[PDB]
């Protein structure tokens, strides 16, 4: 009960700047194509802004995601147990130990 309650907790931060991220940077990109579109730069470097900026972006999303989620299992993982159950992760090992 409790425990997982604090799971969804950590999930909090997970999704919080899990947003402030791709929101943040995707926004940034939005700034690059933004001002970049005030004089007359051809559509190409604008595509570039958009797309490398994407890299920063989905990059970001992932960054949250990925991690965050993996995390979710290492929980799950946790959520479940049984003597004899292997230990190979290490990091987690503690992480849920500790």
């Amino acid at each position: 009960s409790t425990l997982e309650a604090e799971m969804a907790v950590e999930r909090k931060a997970v999704e919080d700047q899990r947003d402030g991220e791709l929101e943040a940077r995707a926004q940034k990109l939005e700034a690059d194509l933004a001002e970049l579109e005030a004089e007359g730069a051809k559509a190409d470097a604008r595509r570039k802004v958009r797309d490398g900026g994407e890299r920063e972006m989905r990059q970001i999303r992932d960054r949250a995601q990925r991690e965050l989620d993996r995390l979710e299992d290492i929980w799950s993982t946790f959520t479940k147990l049984a003597p004899k159950q292997l230990i190979v992760d290490e990091n987690l090992y503690r992480e849920l130990v500790d």
